[PDB]
């Protein structure tokens, strides 16, 4: 009586992690059917996944590699998947009755489109992509109010942690990204743990001159380049503060970022009695992904057991906002509300990418973002769902262009 | 629509802690009625509590201070409690329909009697007393199977922690101290945290010569002398391993003692997927006591918030069994089963008390306990509930006398 699951962004960090925990779990007993795989342009890698997982559906977003994908799949014998392309392909998969849960491991604002269609089709959405939440929080809430059986289950590790700390008895009275969620769950405050990233011990002088190469060495697993840069600036944690606010209905004043370099405590929830519950494991994404797919239950795994004596020491310190100004900008944008989160996310997409490509320096990232936020003026929020999406899209693109403009004017 | 609560052992460490969190909570809103107070012989202190809390019932176990208690209560005007005495008084309170929950803060094996009557009357039992569980685990289970609406809610801090880490959605399918509890809750393994006590850094040479005075300095709050000595020997943790086994149906091989000297993580549960959940706060008994009385809900308090940056470092190390042989003896007794836990608890009562009164040295505690365990032979467990209690009582007294004998023969 197994779980039918689609992986969106199957060839990326989250996607290959998700396929990995799926494969391992299926050895212990067959609980997952991989029904669909969706990627952007990694046609050869998708082919290879197809040969292993033989899903009912395959989709590739980039129209130019569509034929090529079809040609490659011909070489798998006794396998006749539905091979699809683009937004249309994505919508057809979201609307399949043979699909219960969708892992969203697509990066950036782009992730919002599949997230939205997943909800609209009343699916369980195992959402790793945080940019969607940060950019479109209010919209997603409204969609979730309309689509009663849709649910977002957080995969982002801290958010998974937070969610796992909750009493499902309370959780089942509501769902994530809903008014009153913190009241129903007796949540008072959140400790949002951070690795601190590679620059955590640098002086201001050293930070001035760090390069994307320095940033790209992230210890444990290979993540996408975008989150890796965000981890280096701690804008990733800035985004995750906003994500926390939206997922769990916690005020910004009740979200504390704490640098926990050992990455064993993944985050913590203080309840209204001041008791604190935390989730712990080695730094890893297999449990967040797995839990999203088994919630409200847990299944057996053969993961390496946490050994506290082996860990020995766990440390906690506040991040320096002077060293990590991206954190402050995120708090400011979150507290300001309106579409300030959209602008924050958009301007960061551009700043992140410029720094990645060695066009700007570290403190230029924050300086560009800060200037875009300063130039933005609050807009009335559309009451209508389709208009609100168009509004989100226009502000997102304006904010990207504005970021690019600031860059181009200082070049 | 408030909670009617009785405090057994009201004048002791747990009892005064329980009255304290009750008083504080009642300021935020009136949720608790203190319906009964029960003590052994602290007649003046009980009088004072009576004047403050004006409970419906008062009981004093020691018959010789009964009249005196009655005389003192005369001096409270417009207050006419039911003033009772002894086992009879205890049974009358347990059988009151005006009492929903009973905090058991009576020490030692003696605690079992009120625990048993509480269960027999279908009450919620907020059980701090662990000696009852260790000595009579199998019996309590059978009583709980018969009394469907009786429940033990753990107050012992690690056990509270463990219980708070569970999903109440699963918990409500069962109850503590029941077959299959770990299966229903997907529990795989327990990390049982320990302060390590005052002798944690002594050499073997230093341990040889420690005194009860050295032992009695326990940092944070004043606990009873008995648990304080047990903390010094780590027999307290030995007892808590057995308690864990019985409360949560976890095998001894899945219970790991870990010394966590900062006492922030109070204990941790590994689920079958290897995700770990822990409960955290400052070292304190107010939250364990409070949770026992509000479960399955939580209420607002004004307790001091946990501040992870302030804590800064958390450490974990395995205890040395050579330094703390009491731990090993407890594991051995637990694994052996039968009435070996009874004997362990009984012989420790005597050894603890001898060391308290400067009659023996530190390693004599373990040596006496070990010898009593070695002299014990498994007995067939009575099938009948009343006979099983008599059997528990006979073995408990035999084991005390045996401990005393070993002492007297080496003196
Ligand atoms: N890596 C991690 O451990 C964590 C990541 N996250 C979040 O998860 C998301 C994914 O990150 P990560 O896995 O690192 O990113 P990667 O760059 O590693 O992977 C991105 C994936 O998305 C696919 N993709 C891109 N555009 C499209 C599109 N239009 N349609 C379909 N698929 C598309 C890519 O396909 P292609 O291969 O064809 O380019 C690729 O499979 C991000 O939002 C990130 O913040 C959150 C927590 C941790
Ligand atoms: N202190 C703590 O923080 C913790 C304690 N515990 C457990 O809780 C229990 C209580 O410990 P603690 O509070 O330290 O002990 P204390 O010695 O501080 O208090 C014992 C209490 O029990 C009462 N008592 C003794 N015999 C009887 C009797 N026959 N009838 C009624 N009341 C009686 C005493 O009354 P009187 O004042 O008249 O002598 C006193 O009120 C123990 O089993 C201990 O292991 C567990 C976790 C932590
Ligand atoms: C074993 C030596 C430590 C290994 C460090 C592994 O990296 C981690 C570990 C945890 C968190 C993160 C963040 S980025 C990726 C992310 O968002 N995740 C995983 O949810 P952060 O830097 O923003 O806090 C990175
Ligand atoms: C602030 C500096 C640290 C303060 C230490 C406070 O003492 C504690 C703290 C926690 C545990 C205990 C044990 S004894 C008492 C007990 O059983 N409890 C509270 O449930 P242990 O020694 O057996 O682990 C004692
Ligand atoms: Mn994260
Ligand atoms: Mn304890």
């Amino acid at each position: 009586k197994p779980i039918n699951v689609a992986i969106f962004g199957s060839t990326g960090s989250i996607g290959t992690n998700a396929l990995n925990i799926i494969r391992e779990c299926n050895k212990i007993e067959n609980v997952f059917n991989v029904k669909a795989l969706y990627v952007n342009k990694s046609v050869n890698e998708l082919y290879e996944q197809a040969r292993e997982f033989l899903p009912e559906y395959l989709c590739i977003h980039d129209k130019s590699v569509y034929e090529e994908l079809k040609e490659l799949v011909k070489n798998i014998k006794d396998y006749k998947p539905i091979i699809l392309c683009g937004d249309e392909g994505m919508k057809e998969i979201c609307s399949s009755n043979s699909i219960d849960k969708i892992v969203i491991g697509i990066d950036s604002f782009q992730g919002l489109y599949s997230t939205m269609y997943a909800i609209m089709n009343n699916k369980i959405v195992a959402l790793a992509n945080k940019e969607s939440i940060v950019s479109a929080g209010f919209f997603l809430k409204k969609l979730l109010n309309i689509h009663k059986n849709a649910k977002i289950i957080p995969v982002d590790s801290e958010h998974s942690a937070i969610f796992q700390c909750l009493d499902n008895n309370k959780v089942l009275k509501t769902k994530c990204l809903q008014d009153n969620f913190s009241k129903i769950n007796n949540i008072n405050k959140i400790f949002l743990c951070s690795s601190g990233g590679p620059f955590q011990n640098l002086t201001m002088d050293e930070l001035k001159n760090v390069t994307s190469e320095n940033a790209l060495k992230h210890p444990k697993w290979k993540m996408g380049k975008k989150i890796t840069i965000d981890s280096a600036t701690m804008m990733n944690k800035g985004l995750e503060v906003i994500e926390t606010h939206f997922l769990f209905d916690v005020d910004y004043n009740d979200i504390e970022v704490i640098v926990h370099k050992e990455c064993i405590i993944h985050s913590c929830v203080e309840f209204i009695d001041k008791s604190v519950i935390s989730q712990m494991y080695y730094p890893d994404m297999q449990i967040p992904i797995l839990y999203s797919l088994t919630w409200p239950d847990r299944i057996k795994t053969n993961l390496k057991p946490l050994d506290l004596a082996q860990v020995s020491t766990l440390t906690f310190h506040k991040p320096s906002l002077e060293h990590f100004p991206c954190i402050k900008l995120a708090y400011q944008a979150g507290i300001k509300g309106n579409f300030y989160p959209t602008v924050l996310n958009a301007s960061n997409e551009i700043a992140n990418n410029l720094f990645l490509n060695n066009k700007i320096k570290y403190f230029d990232i924050s300086s560009i973002i800060s200037q875009v936020l300063e130039s933005f003026n609050s807009q009335k929020v559309s009451e209508n769902s389709e208009d609100l999406m168009k509004q989100i899209l226009q502000i997102h693109s304006w904010a990207k262009d504005k970021a690019t403009d600031i860059y181009n004017k200082h070049n």
